């Protein structure tokens, strides 16, 4: 259907590289932030029906990160530097970090959009 699958590999390469480049909890949890960037890349013109596929692996499949009475939704790690977070929530980010890698794998079959 598409005509640039070769370009998709570029974004996917980052997802896999993040997992392989991570081993410890602090490294993975901290690396998870970079993984989120790859997600927005596939948010150029996604539909509700199509995006539903990914939602099935985040909405009722992944967990959220409660920090400062302001947890996130949609399986993802928000930017929280120097906050009143706990050691029980910091680790939770790692649980989704690994799973996120596999999820982004399928997302590769669509498109991307770099910007910063």
């Amino acid at each position: 259907m598409g005509y640039s699958d070769e370009d998709r590999e570029a974004d996917n390469l980052r997802i896999a590289e993040i997992i392989k480049n991570a081993q410890d909890d602090d490294s993975k949890i901290n690396s998870t932030q970079e993984l989120l960037d790859i997600y927005r890349r596939l948010y150029p013109s996604l539909t509700p029906e199509e995006r539903e596929s990914i939602d099935k692996f985040v909405n009722e499949h992944t967990d959220a990160i409660i920090i400062d009475g302001v947890p996130i939704q949609g399986g993802r790690k928000a930017r929280i530097v120097g906050k009143i977070v706990s050691p029980g929530v910091k680790g939770l980010a790692t649980g989704f970090f690994e799973e996120l890698g596999s999820k982004l794998a399928q997302l590769f079959a669509g498109e991307n959009l770099y910007f910063q």
